[PDB]
C-alpha cells in the first residue's frame, strides 16, 4: 500500500517505510526516524544543505510526509549529479560523528530490538547510556593496537558505538544469556547495514555467545588491553574471578567500570601485597552532569590502569 522511501546518500538500497509509519515507544517514532536521517544526511553533505534550505513538519499527514521524502531524495539525485561533474564525492568512509552515530544506533536499535519487552523493571542492560559511553571513548585515547572487550555485552549496543568510533585493531563483544544474544545478532546486520547506507565507515568487530569465566576466556582477557564492564549489580563472587583474571593483563591495559576492582586511596603495605592494587593505578572519572544517576543517586566511573611498576617500587624502597 502507501509508503515512505529514503534513497542512501551512497546509492545504497533505499530505506522503505510503511504509511501510517510505526511508533516504537513513547519518545520514538519513524516519523522522526524519517526526519532526523534527512537532516543528518544534510550534515554529510553540505551541498545538499544547500539543496534544501526549505522544510517544523507536519508528521501525521502522509501527503506532507511525502513532500519531504520527495524533495530529499530529488535532491541526493541532483547530489550524485554533481559528482559526475568534476565536484568530488563526499569523503569515501570517514567515521561518524558522535551525533550522526547516537542517530544511527537510535535506528539500528529501533529496527532490531521489535518487542523491548523480554528485557526484565531496573537498568540492567543501560539504554541510554550512549553519552555515557561517549565520554568514556573521548577520555580513554585507544589506537590501532588496542583491542577492546564490552564483557557482557548486552544486545551489543556498545561495542557496536565503541567500534564506530574508535581505530582498535578490533573490538569484542561477549554475552552469555541467550535471547540478548539472539538480539545482538539482528543488531549486528542492521548496524552494517545502515552505516553502508549513510557510508561510513567501522573498525572491525565481533559479538559472540559465551561466558567470560569460561576457561577460553582466561587467555582473551589477559590479552586485551581495553576493558569495558559495567560491574555495578556484580557483587562479591564475580568481582573476585574478574581481579583473578585482571591480573595476567600486559603492562599497560585499562579497565573501565562503574565499581572500582581496586580502591584510590590505597597504598601499599605489608598485608596487602597479592592485593590487585599493586599492579594497578585507579582513578575516578568525572561523571556527566546529566548522568542516568542510577540509584536515584549521581554515581561515577573507574579507570584501572595495569601499572607494575608500582609494585617494583615497594620493592626498590626496601634498599
Ligand atoms: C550489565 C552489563 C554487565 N551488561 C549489559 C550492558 C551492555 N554493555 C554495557 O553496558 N557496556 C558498558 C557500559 C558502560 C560502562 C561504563 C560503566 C560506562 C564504563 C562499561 C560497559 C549485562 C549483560 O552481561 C551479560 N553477562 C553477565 C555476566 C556475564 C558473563 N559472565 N558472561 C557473558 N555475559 C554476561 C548479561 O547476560 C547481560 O546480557
Amino acid at each position: 500500500k502507501l509508503e515512505l522511501r529514503l534513497k542512501s546518500p551512497v546509492g545504497a538500497e533505499p530505506a522503505v517505510y510503511p504509511w501510517p509509519l510505526p511508533v516504537y515507544d513513547k519518545h520514538h517514532d519513524a516519523a522522526h526516524e524519517i526526519i532526523e536521517t534527512i537532516r543528518w544526511v544534510c550534515e554529510e553533505i553540505p551541498d545538499l544543505k544547500l539543496a534544501m534550505e526549505n522544510y517544523d513538519y507536519d508528521t501525521k499527514s502522509f501527503e506532507s510526509m511525502q513532500r519531504l521524502c520527495d524533495k530529499y531524495n530529488r535532491a541526493i539525485d541532483s547530489i550524485h549529479q554533481l559528482w559526475k561533474g568534476t565536484t568530488q564525492p563526499m569523503k569515501l568512509n570517514t567515521r561518524p560523528s558522535t551525533g550522526l552515530l547516537r542517530h544511527i544506533l537510535q535506528q539500528v536499535y529501533n529496527h532490531s530490538v521489535t518487542d523491548p519487552e523480554k528485557l526484565n523493571s531496573p537498568e540492567v542492560y543501560g539504554e541510554t547510556s550512549f553519552d555515557l559511553v561517549a565520554q568514556m571513548i573521548d577520555e580513554i585515547k585507544m589506537t590501532d593496537d588496542d583491542l577492546f572487550v564490552d564483557l557482557g555485552s548486552g544486545v551489543g549496543q556498545v561495542v557496536l558505538q565503541v567500534a564506530a568510533a574508535t581505530n582498535c585493531k578490533h573490538h569484542y563483544g561477549v554475552e552469555k544469556a541467550d535471547i540478548p544474544a539472539k538480539y545482538a545478532e539482528t543488531m549486528d546486520r542492521e548496524f552494517r547495514k545502515w552505516m553502508k547506507w549513510y557510508g561510513k565507515k567501522h573498525a572491525e568487530y565481533t559479538l559472540e555467545r559465551g561466558d567470560f569465566l569460561s576457561e577460553e576466556w582466561r587467555e582473551r582477557i589477559a590479552n586485551t588491553s581495553v576493558i569495558f564492564v559495567n560491574n555495578f549489580a556484580f557483587g562479591p563472587e564475580v568481582d573476585h574471578q574478574l581481579k583473578e583474571r585482571f591480573a595476567n593483563m600486559k603492562e599497560g591495559g585499562r579497565i573501565v567500570s562503574s565499581k572500582p576492582f581496586a580502591p584510590l586511596n590505597f597504598r601499599i603495605n605489608s598485608r596487602n601485597l597479592s592485593d590487585i592494587g599493586t599492579i594497578m593505578r585507579v582513578v575516578e572519572l568525572s561523571p556527566l552532569k546529566g548522568s542516568v544517576s542510577w540509584t536515584g543517586k549521581p554515581v561515577s566511573y573507574y579507570l584501572h590502569t595495569i601499572d607494575r611498576t608500582i609494585l617494583e617500587n615497594y620493592f626498590s624502597s626496601l634498599k
